[PDB]
């Protein structure tokens, strides 16, 4: 994608901060950029859109180099477009924007400077950040987590690729996601259909595969940290149900890991730790503690969970499903897992611990976003029983309170309309030192 000349990208500023052992934090000058789906994309010989809605013009697009070469990303209103607005150390994502046309949700990803995002390795730290979620219910998924995403947008080696990391090019994730509008520097018009239910989305032939840590995925209902393995941790391109993953007619086929391994207070059986008047209460702004231990030739081999609220911190639930223990992430915790659910072990499948911690060493882009779910209405994350016709005695089948028939998107963004997240005071450093309480 071309770089548009039609509206200034200016990204908004959000500080977040370094800390070292002895406890002493230092703060960063970051920026958000908004990803390059939701952008205008138009000719560079002018106003003339290359999409719009759910459609290519096949003209300016008839094939994916030709339309990469032709059509431009511009800048983006982040508050009055997209609902977005960053003060201080502080993130606000609206899930709806009523301006001159409607937007739902969003995704952004952290800036050093303005061609380059923010990479992290997280191995031997710790990743901390406060997070408000009492203005999202069932349906809606604020998602804070991270992917290895090339730092420069994928400029250096993809030549109809100008636009990059300015303009949030280069996502990728472990659903090996089709709905991107460009992969690797080139356009996915080839194959487009128009979603069935989405106005403003399709899936295109090719997908963008990637490992993925999801760190916070929640609402006021349940939360879940879930880590996600591949073959190849950087960004490999799949075509069509090959690629596995959510929107594929084989969802285990493919090179990357779409389930992961879960750890949702709720699903491994505890119900009255995370959600609203909870020990970690849903109405409130609370702190999450993501810690990433290593074996003694620093290798990820366990990722502790603490929160902190009203001064106290507090430990991560145990699991109280019979034949699942602990309250952290490990590779005993991920066997015992989906051998006592009955789930497929893809997370082992394509690496597991192994193939985290090359993320990590690849380097991580921190992502934070406010979504609702076309596929399964975010049920995976919330509902009473997922699938909605299994047994809810049948342990992995509860995930929430929420109804099988909620977080339809037609219904929620309009009854939800007012929802929003707000992540806020990002904190990096050693084990323990982003954090203190009673
Ligand atoms: C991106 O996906 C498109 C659509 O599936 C692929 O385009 C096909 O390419 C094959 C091989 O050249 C052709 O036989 C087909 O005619 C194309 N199909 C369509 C609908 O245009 C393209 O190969 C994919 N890109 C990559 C890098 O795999
Ligand atoms: C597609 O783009 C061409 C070239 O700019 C333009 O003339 C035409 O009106 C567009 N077609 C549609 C259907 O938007
Ligand atoms: C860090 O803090 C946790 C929570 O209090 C504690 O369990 C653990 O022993 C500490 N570890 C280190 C390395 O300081």
């Amino acid at each position: 994608q071309q770089i548009g000349t039609l509206t200034t990208e200016t990204h908004p500023p959000l500080t977040w901060q370094t800390c070292t052992s002895g406890g002493s934090c230092t703060t960063n000058n970051g920026k958000v950029v908004l990803d390059a789906n939701w952008r205008w994309l138009h000719s560079t010989s002018g106003s003339t859109n290359c999409y719009t809605g759910n459609t290519w013009n096949t003209t300016l697009c008839p094939d994916d180099t030709t339309c990469a070469q032709n059509c431009a990303l511009d800048g983006a209103d982040y508050e009055g477009t997209y609902g977005i607005t960053a003060s201080g150390n502080s993130l606000r994502l609206n899930f709806v924007t009523n301006g001159s046309q409607k937007n739902v949700g969003s995704r952004t990803y952290l800036m050093k400077d303005d061609t380059h995002y923010q990479t992290f390795n997280l191995l031997n730290q710790e990743f901390t950040f406060d997070v408000d979620v009492s203005g999202l219910p069932c349906g809606l998924n604020g998602a804070l987590y991270m992917v290895p995403m090339a730092a420069d947008g994928g400029v250096s080696n993809e030549p109809n690729n100008k636009a990059g990391a300015q303009y949030g090019v280069g996502y990728c994730d472990s659903q090996c996601p089709r709905d991107l509008k460009f992969i690797a520097g080139s356009a996915n018009v080839q194959g487009w259909e128009p979603a069935s239910n989405s106005a403003n989305s399709g899936l295109g032939g090719n997908g963008s595969c990637c490992a993925e840590l999801d760190i916070w995925e929640a609402n006021s209902i349940s939360a879940a940290l879930t880590p996600h393995s591949a073959d190849t941790v950087t960004q490999t391109v799949c075509n069509g149900d090959d690629c596995g993953g959510t929107y594929s007619n084989d969802r285990y086929s493919g090179t990357t890991d779409p389930d992961g391994c879960d750890f949702n207070s709720y699903r491994q059986g505890d119900t009255s730790f995370y959600g609203p008047g909870k020990t970690v209460d849903t109405n409130s702004k609370f702190t999450v503690v993501t810690q990433f231990l290593t074996d003694s030739s620093g290798n990820l081999n366990e990722i502790k969970r603490f929160y902190v609220q009203n001064g106290v911190v507090i430990p991560n639930s145990q699991s109280t499903i019979a034949g699942i223990s602990g309250n952290s992430i490990t590779q005993d915790y991920c066997t015992a897992q989906k051998q006592v659910f009955g789930d497929t072990n893809t997370w082992e499948d394509h690496g597991g611990f192994q193939s985290m911690t090359n993320a990590f060493k690849a380097g991580m882009v921190l992502v934070m976003s406010l979504w609702d779910d076309y596929y399964a209405d975010m049920l995976w994350l919330d509902s009473v029983a997922y699938p909605t016709d299994a047994d809810p005695s049948t342990p992995g089948v509860a995930r929430g309170t929420c109804s099988t028939t909620s977080g339809v998107p037609s219904d929620i963004e309009s009854s939800a309309a007012s929802a929003y997240v707000i992540y806020s005071n990002i904190k990096v450093g050693p084990i323990n030192s982003t954090f203190s309480g009673t």
